[PDB]
């Protein structure tokens, strides 16, 4: 058979430089081991390399070592191209159904293996996508049973870098898909951000930005670390659960969670990542990191410019920042408190669902709450997938769309 | 000697009848033991009687048995005569200093014992007086300091019910006053509101407002029930606290606190209260209580009216919300601002050692004040919450002219 990979970075801006560091060092690793350009599909926003606040121009890295990793990345999907629709149509192997990009998709056979990486932003239930897009967790379940249903590969294992992450598969996500895959987090928890300036190892000082996310260079530094044709799915699995928990402290580090067909668990990776000839294996038998959690790196970023010093515009658009994130979520308590009264509200919006449930019952009405929160409170923002639980809570309790607009006009109107 | 009262419910509106409620039942508990009206001094808005919202026109109650407290209470500082300035006149007895009101004042002698009990809502170092006032901690103590000076009393008892009373009187009452006090609560603490409606021993079904405070009603009921020839300040203190601790359940019940000169505890308590002949013989000196959190109360109080009735009020739940968040988002915004986005919230929320004052420099206090309400708004009665935010601007050296900056990126 043939190895294909889809990575995908769901965020854009130079505050985000690590999520498109992420996508293009898997690319190199995957190219590095045997993997054709022709079966990778990319999509990132592009606007990094050669961003006016980049101190090396045309050049990304992803770890303090300072490698790059952008040269010879393909342009596939990239810019307004990043979009949900792409990235379905790409998984679905349909050229006809794909807008703009290179038109390359997984056109898999039977016989064929696949190996899916997203990193970015997220909140329960969903993705993001570049400029204010939302990517729901069942719409890609939808997309992984047509692309079984079509006979088009033989197994595939997706590795996910998102906030709440394993919100998008648990209680949903079926295992007789062939179909493996691990979460950053569980339902509840953030997502952490590494090799952020003033942190050690030392990332070069010119950064003003964090290089990578924990989960992703966990994953990538196991990889070309071990040769691949020894290392098993579960051995991946379990060294990136142990770093990604930061020696258990879960104040500073998440649970790395597993969906899907555990039977996967026992290949050897190479049959998903491809083998590098030049990897010595270190065996089996590392130091805690300094982390940051996605949600917060924005307001970090900002501050870290205004310290280097136009310093009053800077310290204008942290106000604004911190102002439209207070609109959001002052507007989500307020609709709780109109929709079960004062003292209620918290409770019904943040309550977490036993495990094993799906987060919502309804996806369609969840979109719904969203469009009709929008409609008057405005746009989510990426910050705003934080509240998707809130809207999933709504939906569950009972509460009808009618109800949800007059909570919203009085809210926001 | 003279026994003399001040009695203060800095709260108005009928969402806070309960401040009112607890001064009017104080009133009739102190005539009752024998005090003169022409030496109690009563501060009450006066809008809680013959409110339109109220089910017994000209009638308070402050428990659930229903007993007329208002009738006969003296009018001496109502409506826009209940001041800050006025309070700290009468405490003085200084008539000349008085701005409207009757003018009644503790115009005391040295052999006087003199009894203060304020109801209302607070802050970390700072009372409510009503319609967006702010009376500062230090402020008070001054007064107290002054009116010892020029030995006005023999002894003085304080009661203060209040959010976070405790920051008061910490680190700042001096023992030397001949000055025994108790909060409500801690320096970090809020304070409980009893006999709200929905709650069991049901009160009166007609209200739609609670009627009494939990410290309040736990001193008062205490008097009551006892003969204060008998029983001392120390044995009203530790019942007091007990009920107040509402079955030692913090997460609905604050920790009573004391300052000032202990010894004033082995004193009878008729000394200060007055004794009420018909509890000669009363034995000598419980259920678990259903309490509101004091700055709850209004929104609790919005949504019952909205239940038993409208798009109006759920307007109005709305504006109280967002003016809530705009303060609150205001105060983080200036500590990101000022400190930084991981070390703001720290900084504003931290809360000193027990025994420390609030804050170093309370000119600077007020300082901080004045600059954040001239670009954000007024603090409002809820704003009184981040008082320990300013107080730690203050303590953090950072200046005045920095704190302008942030408000006004923050606010302008
Ligand atoms: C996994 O393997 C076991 C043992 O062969 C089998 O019983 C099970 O059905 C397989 N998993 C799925 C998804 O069916
Ligand atoms: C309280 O009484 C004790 C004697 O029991 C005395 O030593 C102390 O100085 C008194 N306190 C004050 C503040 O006078």
């Amino acid at each position: 058979g043939t190895r294909w990979a889809v990575l995908v970075a769901g965020s854009n801006g130079y505050v985000n430089y690590r999520h498109q560091a992420d996508v293009c060092h898997a690319y190199q690793l995957l190219i590095k081991g045997g993997l054709k350009e022709e079966n990778i599909v990319v999509f990132m926003y592009d606007d990094i390399a050669w961003h006016e606040l980049n101190p090396r121009p045309g050049v990304i890295i992803n770890n303090p070592r300072g490698e790059d990793v952008y040269a010879g990345v393909p342009k596939d999907y990239t810019g307004e191209d990043v979009t949900a629709e792409n990235l379905f149509a790409v998984i679905l192997g349909d050229r006809s159904k794909v807008k703009g990009g290179s038109g390359k998709v997984i056109n898999s056979k039977p016989e064929d293996r696949i190996f899916i990486f997203y990193s970015n932003h997220g909140g329960p239930g969903v993705l993001g996508m570049p400029n204010e897009q939302i990517l729901y967790a069942m719409d890609f379940i939808d997309v992984l049973k047509k692309k079984h249903a079509s006979g088009g590969y033989r197994e595939m294992v997706i590795y996910v870098e998102a906030c709440e992450s394993g919100s998008l598969f648990e209680g949903i996500m079926p295992k007789d898909l062939n179909v493996f895959v691990t979460t950053a987090s569980n339902a509840q928890e953030n997502s952490w951000v590494t090799y952020c300036p003033g942190t050690e190892p030392s990332p070069p000082p010119e950064y003003t930005t964090c290089l990578g996310d924990l989960y992703s260079v966990a994953w990538m530094e196991d990889s070309e670390s071990h040769n691949l044709r020894r290392e098993t799915v579960n051995q991946q699995y379990r060294s990136v659960k142990e770093r990604t928990s930061n020696f258990k402290d879960y104040a500073m580090g998440s649970h790395v969670m597993q969906y899907g067909d555990t039977n996967i668990t026992a290949e050897k990776l190479y049959l998903f990542q491809g083998f590098d000839p030049a990897t010595v294996n270190l065996p089996p038998h590392e130091a805690k990191m300094e982390v940051v959690h996605q949600r917060d790196a924005e307001l970090l970023f900002m501050w870290q410019m205004y310290q280097r010093s136009k310093k009053t515009h800077i310290l204008k658009q942290i106000a604004e920042t911190v102002k439209h994130r207070n609109h959001l979520d002052g507007s989500v308590e307020l609709i709780g408190v109109l929709l079960y009264g004062p003292g209620k509200g918290s409770p019904v919006l943040q309550s977490v669902r036993d495990p094993g449930l799906p987060l919502v019952d309804n996806w369609a009405c969840l979109k719904s709450m969203v469009r009709v929160f929008e409609s008057h409170c405005g746009s989510l923002t990426q910050y705003g997938m934080k509240h998707m639980r809130a809207f999933a809570n709504i939906c569950n309790s009972g509460v009808s769309e009618s109800s949800m607009e007059e909570a919203c006009m009085v809210a926001c109107g």
